Order: C-alpha cells, then sequence, then structure tokens
C-alpha cells in the first residue's frame, strides 16, 4: 500500500436473520438469540477489516443478555481506535441511552510480531476421571435448563470430570460449512463456553442456565482445529469463572481463555 | 468469505505526508512542493478498497481545490461517507468546519457478479501524420516556463503527437522506484496522463499558464494500467478552464483507463 492509513472511528452494520444457523439453532428460553460467542467473531472480523492485520486477542469483554433475533435484526459494531489497538461496542439501537449488548478491546498483531507456541500434555486427562458425561447427558441437562442447542451447536462429544479440572472433547458437525475466512466458528467457540457445564451443572435438582457475562482475555495462537479438546479450570454464587485452553488432539494449543465469567439466567 | 459481511458506515483515514516521498519531492508548483491531485485519487481508491472490501472501479464528480502544500510533514484526513453501496470521500488537512476541502468525490465499487467487458482503441493511425511532434525535453521545458518543475519521477511523457483535434502521448514510468504491487494508480502515471493535456493547453508561444486539476467527471478503471502506454486526449469543449476526455491504453490499444470531463484550471503564481 502506497498510503498506509491509520483508521479512526467506524461503525459496521449487519442485519442478522434467524435463517442463519448460528441464530436458528441457538434457542434460549424458547427464543432464538445470537450467541455471545458470535459477537466475538464479528468483532474480530470488523477489526481485521478496518485495521488490515490479524486480531490475536480480545480482552475485557462484557456481555449483556443475548440479542434476541426473530426474523431480521440489525446490529451495529462501533470500532474506536485505541493506539494501534481498538475497542468495540455492540448495539441494536442508535440513541446514546440505548443498551450496550457487548463491548471489549481488540488487539492486533504487528508487522514484526514473534511466533509463540504452546503445548498441552493431554494423555493423563483422558483416563483416571471421576465421571464421564456423554453428549446425550450434556445436552439433556442443557435443555432442562432452558438452553435448547440445535445439532449445529452440539459439539461437545464427551466430558471428562476430574477432581479439579474438566476435559471436553469437541467436534464440529459436518453439517455446517466452515468458511476459509471464519477463524472462530460460533458453534466451536460457544461449545468451548458450553464445556464449563462440567463444573456448573452441579446437582441433578439444579437446572440453572449459565451464559457468558465477562471474558478477561481470549488469545488466538493460531486457527483452531475443527476437532480438539477444551481443558477447563475454575478461576475462583450466581457468577462462575473459569480458565480454558483449546487444543487439537495432539495438545497443540490454539486458543487461551482467561477469566471467562458466566452468570445465571 | 466472511461470516459477517458488514456494511461499513462513515470512517476517517489519516496519513502524514512528507516531502521525503518522491510523489511530493518531485512535484514543485510555483517553487513549492505540493501533493499532486492525482495522488489524492489513488489515496481515495486505496481507502475505499480497504473500508468496503471491494475493488474500486470508478471515481466520479471529483473536485479539487488548489494543491496541498507539503513542507516537511503534513497530515491529511480522508473521510469516507456511505452512499448506499457506493461512497463519498472528502479530503482535509484542517479539522474545523471553516477549513478548506482539498478534494472530494464519489467512489463506486464493483459487484461480485459483474460482467467482463474489454475496450480497444485503434492506436496505430495516431502514431503518424501528426502536425507536430513534441519531445520529452521540450515538453518539460515548457512546463518549467509555467512554474511546473517536474522532477525525474514525474517526467513520464516521452512524446506528444499533436493532431488537428487530438493529442496522443506516449507515457513510460521511470525505472527509479517500482510501484508497489498494491498501488493500482501510481501517482506519477496518473499525473502524466493529466500532464499530457498540455498538448492542448500550451496554447500560444507567449502564453505560459500553469493548468492544474480542478474537476473530473469520471475516472473508470477497466484494469490495472500498464507502466508503458499511450494517452489519447480529445477536447470536451462546451479561457481559464480547459476540459478533456482521455483514454489510457497499452501498445495494442487495450484500454485500461477512461477519463470523462477532466477539467484543469489556470493557477496564478502566489
Amino acid at each position: 500500500p502506497l498510503f498506509d492509513f491509520s483508521a479512526g472511528e467506524c461503525r459496521f452494520y449487519k442485519t442478522l436473520s434467524d435463517s442463519e444457523y448460528y441464530v436458528k439453532d441457538h434457542v434460549v428460553h424458547e427464543k432464538t438469540v445470537l450467541p455471545g460467542a458470535a459477537i466475538i467473531e464479528a468483532a474480530r472480523e470488523a477489526g481485521e477489516r478496518l485495521y488490515g492485520k490479524s486480531v490475536i486477542k480480545l480482552s475485557q469483554v462484557v456481555w449483556a443478555v443475548p440479542i434476541t433475533v426473530e426474523k431480521e435484526k440489525t446490529i451495529m459494531i462501533d470500532l474506536l481506535p485505541n493506539q494501534k489497538d481498538g475497542r468495540f461496542v455492540v448495539k441494536t439501537d442508535m440513541q446514546p441511552e440505548a443498551a450496550v449488548h457487548c463491548q471489549g478491546n481488540i488487539i492486533t498483531c504487528g508487522d514484526q510480531d514473534a511466533s509463540h507456541t504452546e503445548r498441552f500434555q493431554l494423555d493423563s486427562w483422558l483416563t483416571g476421571q471421576k465421571r464421564l458425561i456423554s453428549s446425550a447427558e450434556c445436552y439433556r441437562d442443557f435443555r432442562q435448563s432452558g438452553l435448547e442447542y440445535g445439532a449445529s451447536f452440539q459439539v461437545i462429544k464427551q466430558l471428562f470430570i476430574h477432581e479439579n479440572a474438566v476435559l471436553a472433547r469437541i467436534s464440529l458437525p459436518e453439517s455446517i460449512h466452515k468458511k476459509s475466512g471464519t477463524l472462530l466458528e460460533p458453534c466451536l467457540l460457544d461449545g468451548i463456553f458450553q464445556s464449563t457445564t462440567g463444573f456448573t451443572s452441579g446437582q441433578e435438582d439444579d437446572h440453572t442456565a449459565y451464559l457468558p457475562f465477562e471474558l478477561g482475555e481470549l488469545e488466538i495462537l493460531h486457527a483452531p482445529s475443527a476437532n480438539g479438546y477444551a481443558y477447563i479450570t475454575a478461576a475462583d454464587d450466581d457468577v462462575k469463572r473459569f480458565h480454558i485452553l483449546f487444543m487439537d488432539e495432539n495438545g497443540s494449543v490454539s486458543l487461551k481463555i482467561k477469566n471467562l465469567a458466566l452468570k445465571a439466567l
């Protein structure tokens, strides 16, 4: 580029539809709602478009209650420059008094940024578990809580419940067509969030639905695999906090989630 | 493709220009280094492709004020405002409303399913029979007489063929520097296309008026222009403002750029 501009503020617009799989198959208390994870990928795409470089981190994310999407609904993502980085604000109504559905910081990688890799020792966590939760149990419990995940979002195949950790096997369904540009598939990322249910499910009498409320940091080391494992620990009421690593079957870590907070709905 | 294919709203882009850059350093107008008007066109094109994520195929209804002077470093602001699928651009260096608009115009993007069409020009007949042939050295001496001192980067006119109702200019970019692959409209190429109107605007031998870009009805980009080619200039017609149509093409007449109603305006020395 002969003129390598610095971008100022910019608003991006997208009309969501319940025709899209990430809406129609995400039913919360009998309503189709945009998953909070989808807002993360939308912010990442807007940032990559405006700044012309990879977004490697999203931090200090805060969610309101999910955006309900019945037929069409237009969302606005406002990107505000913060030095080389940016911050985003997501709304559906324009007036200043209107609710912010999601907000957070965008961090881009620089031209000379270094390559850093992380590896997880998976083997010991595939055996010795206290309890094993099958996909069928996991999503029956979710539905009894009011979280009716369609097949596209049924990505958890097994939960290994250990004493102080949960290992979740995750696999994207063949049905969804994953675009080359889509780094964070909403169903993948929501399934990573879902896997905290290995902790929050609790008693058989408890049918509480927990949804994303805050996220300290999401770090992208590289494009996530369609199949892999999430390793979840409690970060340490109505709010539950966790750290999560997402990795491929050989322990190559693709995503790091620090301080994911979910709140009872 | 992107899972979220956004429509972009308004956005401002910022660039600090320096007279260290060749497209400024070698563009001296009445003893001042000024940003060429042609350079703003490529800047608007680049901003548009960045913001809209689609090829810019046309810039239309462009209006220029007097050139932006650049002594050491100066920051320009390009404001892109949405116009349905298309866009509008406004170029400023000063922020307040009272400040001058240096350049403005419309940006038109291409669609995903737009058709493929090519245009060719019968070039050969215009390389002979001319009333007058003007050499590169003569061309830039005449420019200097008017206060337009083009440095080596902008000395892209190699020959002007002066015909009765048309001018054919042979244009060739200098070896010095290679346009980045991403730069579609190299400022020195596009300014040379603007320069070639001097085959008309020179006028009388005693007249040494400098004409600079003032308006541009339409610039259509059919495909990436060649570094070497020919400009075919005709008078739009219809004293201080001269209007032209221009085609830019390669040696086989393959048209890469179409210019409708380029208006140049006399600029008096300070």
